[PDB]
């Protein structure tokens, strides 16, 4: 209900008539407690609403001295009998100026006007208007500051607004240590954004409130100050003095230990320094005037470079990341908050796992953060799907981070069925033989759903064997089936090279040099996709600088951007091509890989790829020959898919093919030396191009036969018509 | 003294006492001040104190104008003179005011008070702009809007102009589960321009318009931002901020929540940063503050390299292309949109 | 004085602290126990950092090894354990890709964009990582294949340990440590005379190092490291540490093995594995292609459920709990 100070201007006036021996109280008791003390800060007494308004002080504690003196000596027993109805009506009135005032406390302000408002000289021995004009200016005038300049996050946190943290200790002290300082009273808290540097300030004020702090800062406050004040509230050249300067003087002295901080410090450099608030601050430091700032790090080298002088003043405080165990530690400390926010319980492993999650997949993102956002966005969602339950870990965890960060590949399937556990079966549908590539597409994809892979390394295989043998085709159909989407893949011509093509690959272009586009086919995709199928087309004739940068990828799989970032990737499969081996291919002895054969190849291919990039890949794999055998099945699927991409279905094919087109195929497209591509030139060379002509002659009206010649041929529906 | 919005209705009697070439101010022509010009925020007649007080401001507006063509001279040379005595008063009851109410600056809510005491219509049953008492429960709604700076893009929806979307509705309810995040409440839409980040935006303004969403954020409303009242709105150094400011103390209080998005967030981030106005969003964004941004997944790029203080206040969400077939799913949904559209 | 200035300047080498005994004293052993064999090369490390901590390291420059051998020998891996070792973090290491390298160099490592010129973002991935943290462990990637006007004036920070920056601004972080690597010596190691190199040998390496690079680097450096091919009994060691490591590091520990590696599963991957010039990679990645994928279809096929174990098939195989236990 009241100040500290309206209390103690009430208490007094009440202990006053004690020390008086004066019986019913008096408005003459509360002006006693007004002239109760010679302090001249004291604005009941000497900078009163009295003298700094109308009249002088003197006149008003003769009034009252008078009074004190001509009210009679009582027994102790009755002195300070009661307030009565007049002490209460000045209360009261001091709260219906609250009401006026819109002020949360009754002031000590609220008490001198409305006792000077009920009040008059009772005696002709002085006399004095209740300029009550006057009185409210002065009183308006005087201690309030900082609700004009900057948030009070002391008193905040004494109503609760604060974030408690942990674990951030030492920083808290450092900070302590730096504003405890008696000259340079200026810290700073340095680092990567997310870090926790608003967290630390609000660490310091934890320390604050449970009164953990020494005597130097012990009565300390918190202020969150600029951007409004210092920007917003400016119309006027001089405005980014006007108010600034002010509060920095009004904080000067007295009102306790007064530290204003800044939260996006960043600012106080000025746009081409002039002054804009920047210069006058540290222009004071001599003394007073404790401010702690928080930027991050290359905030910090911009204001740097773009100032050179608030440096001077301030306490470069670095801020480091947690470890992921010091990571849930905070979320330990978090989570009632976010199953109170949310309504939803959270288990410990889900803070646990959180933790460790950001770590492998959120790079871009600090831990405290990361790890925050997957407990509070688990929380959210649950809190959205409340309406059917608590958050559980790993499995809404997993989910959620999924939906938002990609990575299904943590969610877990419905049923693991055709979720690699028959993969081998519909790969080898897809494409046929070349079991093992179709392995290790499977075993691929299956150490990494169940989190077995080296998490450094993305799976990479480098596939060998006759172009037509399905190589492209295998990595097409491996985006198929780990997006459920063939054009999710990501395919860059490896052999467009010579040592001028940084920005092509994930080098990027180098900033402070023209273009700012980097990397775009593999470092903006690799950042905007956090996983795909990368195919290089025939690393055979790739580069060896660019091969040897590739590399990186490859395994420990960091990447670095001429940005000064880095993409770093992880759960891309890599593919890479050669065809190498075709001068072993086409031994053509048997369908099957050859020992000893399959080896000559790899020798070669490490004498003509450096073996390093070969010593880091997840495998070499060798193609199948496709064998008639082979191609008793690639034709029908061939067939297939070519009638099923031909548009929409207006006319198409009954295809009464028989083993007799696919015998045709079989002794006319079939070259033992291109594997199947050249089926599809016979397929293409005869079926296409008779269909077209009948298609084109408007012979056909729907469907369509291939009737095999003894070659093919197709019908007529309409005769020319 | 007075501040800016009392300073336009001052100007505005004063210009008034002008256009009617009187040669002195009369309560008429503030009256006339408070009613201008047809723009909501204007508190003195659209967004007022008087259909709130449920009066009809145009029938006050006609009784103002039988008023003024009661003014007894039109002469051009006469006009001018003077403010009147009589606004003299009105004027010093303003400051009154200020110190009743502990102001630094007259603003029009002042202004509007203070004329409202002196101000009459010489009529029993006045269709006056409420009487005091009212024009105190409601003058003290304010300090202690949007539609100046945004558009309201839930009631756009809520008058249809939307377009539907499918498939989409899984970004949206990841949206959804952002926005209801206690501190990262900011969801992004990144990605490949034509994917349907504003078809998602809308798609969010169709689950506020369909009851779809939680209370928290069922009663939410959205709105365009910023470009033009960001910078066609800019003449000096701070009157960005100054815009923001008002911007986000409006949706940091009282009415339920209120949603802003920011399609391209490119318009932001400064200018090599310097906090050229930006900043204050991000240094505001912990205290709630609901927003849905987006970006082109290039702009996305060229800003997030050289920011990193949004990342900590928005979730990114990359927004999937729709297949072939959803895409055909999209072309139905709209398919009455275009029949309608060209007949 | 120290301990002010090293909250604030980080300068853990002017500690001096009581827990010596485990902090540089037991260094070697220590990293003896992440890194098998490679004893000089540890020893090289543990070297440098005992003159920095000691006061003794000569502030005009960083500590220097370059790190030669076999691809698979343990170079950088030895680097990441400094990292891990030194500063009780792996990861921060900088790992220095240096390969990914054009002559534009400035912005992505040392120098930065010339100020004046578009781009602020300035020297970020190296000189600004050390303004920001005073020192740290370097690493750089296949120096072999950096581009020879950086390897040149990247030299100002070798000896003379000075960082002038692009920036206009000097770090001159001399109390770092780096550490650069190369495959040069792979050709000479793969003579495969012994185990250990021997002189001649290492000579050779050398002879390369010098076409490879010039004095003006090779001088400089405190000295070029020599890394040695495993034993048979080494490499039966890194296979116990990394199967365990693996596991140890197995995301959440959902799914256990008993692990009875025994000394048959240990063996099959010696003896399937040990080409004297694989690298110990392969014998990770064999064990990853050999059994963890077949655990990864028992767990998918909810053959293992929880725990797991260790069976060796001759040829090789993995046991299942097909009750999904
Ligand atoms: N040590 C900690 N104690 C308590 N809360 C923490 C801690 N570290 C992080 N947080 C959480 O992190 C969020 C605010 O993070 P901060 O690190 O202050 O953000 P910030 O990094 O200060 O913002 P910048 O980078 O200066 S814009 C809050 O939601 C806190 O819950
Ligand atoms: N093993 C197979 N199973 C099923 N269909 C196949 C198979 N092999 C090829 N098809 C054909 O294989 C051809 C694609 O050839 P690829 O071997 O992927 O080209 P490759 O790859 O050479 P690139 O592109 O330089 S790696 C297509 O024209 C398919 O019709
Ligand atoms: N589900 C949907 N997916 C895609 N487009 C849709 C969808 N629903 C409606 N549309 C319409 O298709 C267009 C999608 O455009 P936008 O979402 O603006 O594209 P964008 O992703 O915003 O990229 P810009 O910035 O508009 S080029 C809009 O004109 C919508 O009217
Ligand atoms: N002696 C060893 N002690 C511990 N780990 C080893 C050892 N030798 C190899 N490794 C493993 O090898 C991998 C890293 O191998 P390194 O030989 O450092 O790679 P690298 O050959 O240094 O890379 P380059 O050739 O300089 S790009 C790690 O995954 C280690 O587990």
């Amino acid at each position: 209900q009241f100040t500290e100070r309206a209390l103690t201007i009430l208490t007094l006036a009440q202990k006053l008539a004690s020390d008086h021996q004066h019986p019913q109280l008096q408005p003459i008791h509360i002006l006693a407690a007004f002239i109760e003390t010679p302090e001249d800060g004291s604005v009941p007494y000497l900078q009163n609403l009295i003298e700094k308004g109308r009249y002088d002080y003197d006149l008003f504690k003769k009034v009252v001295n008078r009074n004190l003196v001509r009210i009679p000596q009582q027994q102790p027993a009755p002195a300070e009998i009661t307030p009565s109805y007049a002490l209460g009506k000045v209360l009261q009135d001091a709260a219906k100026i609250q009401k006026q005032q819109k002020d949360s406390f009754i002031a000590q302000d609220h008490i001198l006007f409305a006792l000077f408002n009920d009040s008059s000289i009772q005696q002709i021995f002085k006399e004095a208007q209740v300029d009550i004009e006057a009185i409210k200016q002065q009183a308006l005038e005087l201690r309030g500051y900082l609700s004009k300049y900057a948030i009070d996050m002391t008193e905040q946190a004494r109503q609760g607004k604060l974030d408690p943290v942990i674990g951030r200790e030492e920083e808290i002290r450092s900070t302590i240590r730096v504003l405890a300082r008696r000259i340079k009273s200026n810290p700073c808290l340095i680092g990567e954004p997310g870090i926790g540097k608003t967290a630390i300030i609000e660490g310091v004020a934890q320390r604050i409130i449970d009164d953990d702090v020494p005597t130097i800062l012990q009565g300390a406050k918190l202020f969150s100050l600029d951007l409004a004040a210092l920007t917003a509230g400016a119309k006027y050249k001089g405005d980014f003095e006007e108010r600034f300067k002010g509060v920095l003087k009004e904080i000067e002295e007295s009102k306790t230990l007064i530290v204003l901080f800044i939260d996006e410090i960043h600012m106080l450099m000025g746009n081409g320094k002039d002054d804009a608030a920047n210069i006058l601050k540290p222009a004071l430091s001599r003394g007073q005037l404790k401010v702690i700032g928080a930027t991050t790090n290359n905030e910090y080298r911009s204001i740097v470079e773009k100032d050179g002088a608030f440096e001077r003043r301030f306490q470069k405080i670095e801020v480091a990341e947690p470890s992921v165990r010091q990571t849930v530690a905070i979320l330990r400390g978090l989570q009632p908050k976010y199953e109170i926010h949310h309504g939803v319980r959270i288990l410990d492993s889900a803070l646990v796992t959180a933790a460790q999650l950001a770590k492998r997949y959120l790079p871009y993102r600090r831990l405290p953060d990361s790890a925050l956002d997957l407990v509070d966005i688990s929380c959210a969602g649950v809190a959205v799907a409340r309406d059917s339950q608590n958050v559980v870990d790993s499995d809404t965890i997993s989910e959620t981070a999924a939906r938002l960060t990609g990575i299904p590949v943590k969610k877990l399937s419905e049923s693991e069925n055709e979720k690699l556990i028959h993969m081998e079966r519909d790969l080898s549908s897809e494409v046929v033989g070349q079991m093992d590539a179709i392995k290790a597409v499977s075993n691929a994809v299956r150490l990494s759903r169940s989190g077995l892979a080296n998490p450094r390394q993305p799976a990479s295989f480098l596939f060998l064997g006759l172009s037509g043998s399905g190589k492209t085709e295998l990595a097409k159909k491996v985006a198929g089936f780990l997006f459920n989407d063939e054009d999710m893949m990501i395919r860059v011509d490896c052999s467009e090279l010579s040592e001028k093509y940084a920005v092509s690959k994930l080098l990027g272009t180098t900033a402070g040099y023209v273009g700012y586009d980097e990397g775009g086919f593999l470092t903006n995709q690799l950042q905007y996709k956090p996983y795909s199928v990368l195919l290089f087309d025939e690393v055979e004739k790739a580069h060896p600088d660019v091969l040897t940068v590739m590399l990186q990828m490859l395994d420990d799989g960091r990447i670095t951007s001429g940005q000064g970032k880095t993409i770093d990737c992880s759960n891309c499969i890599v593919i890479m091509t050669s065809n190498l081996g075709a001068e072993f291919i086409n031994s053509q002895q048997g369908s099957k890989i050859q020992e000893s054969t399959k080896n000559l190849v790899m020798g070669a291919v490490r004498q003509h790829f450096r073996p390093e990039f070969l010593n880091r890949i997840s495998s070499i794999v060798i193609f199948n020959k496709l064998s008639r055998k082979a191609i008793h099945k690639i034709v029908d699927i061939r067939l297939k898919e070519i009638e099923e991409r031909f548009e929409q279905n207006d006319k198409h094919y009954k295809l009464n093919l028989t083993q007799e087109a696919k015998d045709f195929l079989a002794k006319y497209g079939y070259s033992d030396d291109m594997g199947a591509r050249p089926l599809n030139r016979l397929i293409q060379n005869e079926i296409l191009n008779k269909l077209a002509l009948r298609i084109l002659k408007n012979e056909i009206k729907d469907k369509e036969t291939v009737n095999v010649v003894l070659e093919e041929c197709l019908e007529v529906l309409p005769n020319h018509e």
